[PDB]
């Protein structure tokens, strides 16, 4: 399976200044729970946002600097080279690769963050004509995760 993993907010920023514009504890929880033992697909930003490969799934970062050779990452230089890895993979940014892969993915799971936040990067618009709601699932809030999110997941008609 090919899935896209993205939080977005009420008018799909993505990201600002190569980080996120929100903090919400809630979904790195959630995206650690569905992405462990499996494969991350990366941008090189991406990758050097988080700063260090995630722990327990397999980390691949898309680039095209020949001399990337990193501990504990995998490197592919080429989009078609995602269509080679074996298991369930997981597009996990950032806008570029979002924009390269939405087309082609199978489904997406999305943190809908319902709000308006300042952006620099924007997931690609897309519409529910194309999408089956799987499930919808409202976030819980508490002190630690105050900004309403829902946690959407949408598979290709
Ligand atoms: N809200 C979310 O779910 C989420 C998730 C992840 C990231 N983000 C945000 O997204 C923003 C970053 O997005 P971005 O588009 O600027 O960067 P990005 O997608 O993370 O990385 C872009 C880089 O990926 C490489 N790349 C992409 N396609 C390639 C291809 N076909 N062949 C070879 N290399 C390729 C290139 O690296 P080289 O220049 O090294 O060649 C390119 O410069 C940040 O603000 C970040 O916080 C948000
Ligand atoms: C150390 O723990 C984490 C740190 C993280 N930093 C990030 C950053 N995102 C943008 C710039 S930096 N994330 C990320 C990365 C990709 C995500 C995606 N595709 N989708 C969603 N929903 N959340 C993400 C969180 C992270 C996710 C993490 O845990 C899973």
């Amino acid at each position: 399976t090919l899935s896209i993993l993205v939080a977005h907010d009420l008018q799909r920023v993505i990201g600002f200044e190569n980080q996120l514009p929100w903090h919400l504890p809630n979904d790195l929880k959630h995206v650690k729970k569905l992405s462990t033992g499996h494969t991350l697909v990366m941008g090189r930003k991406t990758f050097e946002s988080i700063g260090k490969p995630l722990p327990n799934r397999r980390n691949v970062v898309l680039t095209s600097d020949t001399s990337f050779n990193v501990e504990g990452v995998d490197v592919i230089h080429s989009i078609e080279d995602i269509y080679q890895l074996p298991g369930h993979v997981f597009i996990f940014g950032g806008q570029t690769l979002f924009e390269e892969m939405i087309d082609k993915v199978d489904d997406m799971y999305i943190t809908v963050i319902e709000g308006k936040f300042r952006g620099d990067t924007f997931f690609p618009p897309y519409t529910f004509e194309d999408w089956e709601v799987a499930s919808s699932v409202e976030g819980k809030l508490d002190e630690k995760n105050t900004i309403p999110h829902t946690f959407l997941h949408l598979i290709r008609k």
